[PDB]
């Protein structure tokens, strides 16, 4: 249809695929094991630890508003059932707590349904965080930071992301040159 | 296992939440109102018949990073839905709009939700005639839906919001050891 | 009674609204596309093909509480094979404004309602941010859409079909509240 669309996306395709500069996928750190969830931009970082399973969920999709928000929802399940939900965003290579909560059952906490989020809206979500004690947060913060939670998982996870949404922007750009075609 | 130091921080936090006599009081609904919350949730409902129809003020014990839902259904099926703000202990409406039956209104669940949010939602309540305006403040005062009733539900919010505090410290507690 | 002098104030505003002479007309569609409501909702598609493309701009006429000077219109674009383009923009001041881009394998995947199928498409990839492309590809797409009958036209329609549909629904909404204060 449109040859200078189709020209525009071939020559960004070519500029991108010549960088001598284009991010370099990062290693995971000691423990984890990544699974991206089949199809999806949505990534689960896991592991087990003292019979915990620990579950560090994130997508590479970037947010229109904040470009700098890279948002990390962190669950932690015993073998009862009750998980932990600890959301916190990266902010200058640092984590920043902003919520948590709890779930008698681990699957309502990790269901990506449009009626298990209706179910969890429902739920109480926690305090405010940001209006609680030092000494209880920063010992939440340091109950985190034992179990891998830390500023370099936080690098990691700003580090894939810019990898994979290079690689995304290329397949975007294919595409988009395969409409224009 | 678990965390010493949280599990004592919780624990000292705990202390100083039950040991506090300056703590929100359950208060009580007004007449013929009874409050029921929806099992297991931070949902609440204002019931109560009012000349043959359901009424019913809606609001969540949560908050946000205080709004209420009054749903009025007729015999017929016929259901109201005013959206009103309690601002400053007074009433602002916010909102109007209308369903055939009260189920599509009521109905929690993201997918009677994403229904909603295609029907039409009503005017803007604020650029409607002003005696329009006064005639449907009157008719949900008239109901009870007034700032006494206003009143209940910021109070009552914050006394859930203590308790499910104090739970969520037990339960972060219990979690660390 | 208090409910009987509601009564009495919506059928003035019924009278009142149903007696103007200056009410919004309903606007003329460009050519080509065809008009049709999703039953019983404010949802309405503009159709039409171009090329063998299955072309749709999909709006709503209900206005948000506090904008009330934007109008967004999704636009799809599905080829032969299912694969569609999704292209969100926004009507301001006669203009039209590009604020995302997006593929997706079929077309139900693109273009169905519904909670769930939102809930599908929020995990996948939604595209690069439109601020950060250069001038030359985001003017091509531009172009690529006017040439499709998306243009300064099309979001005049919108804009004018959205006020002539929102008086028609204010006029559903006062014989409703007129029946339940009656």
């Amino acid at each position: 249809s449109d040859a200078a669309l189709a020209d525009a996306t071939r020559r960004e395709l070519e500029e991108e695929m010549g960088r001598s500069d284009k991010p370099e996928q990062p290693t995971p750190p000691a423990g984890w094991q990544v699974v991206r969830k089949p199809g999806t931009c949505t990534f689960d970082l896991t592991k087990s630890f003292e019979g915990e399973d620990l579950v560090v969920r994130y997508s590479t999709n970037q947010d229109s508003d904040k470009a700098n928000s890279h948002n990390i929802f962190v669950y932690i399940t015993q073998k009862n059932g009750q998980t932990m939900q600890a959301d916190l965003s990266i902010e200058e290579g640092e984590l920043v707590l902003n919520n948590i909560r709890f779930y008698d059952e681990a699957a309502l906490a990790k269901d990506t349904g449009a009626e298990a989020e209706a179910k969890r809206n429902e739920l109480y979500t926690g305090p405010l965080v940001h209006e609680l004690d030092y000494d209880l947060l920063n010992c939440v913060m340091t109950y985190l930071e034992k179990r891998g939670v830390d500023e370099k998982l936080g690098e990691f996870v700003v580090l894939y992301s810019f990898w994979a949404e290079q690689q995304d922007y290329e397949a975007w750009l294919t595409t988009m040159n395969k409409f224009a075609s």
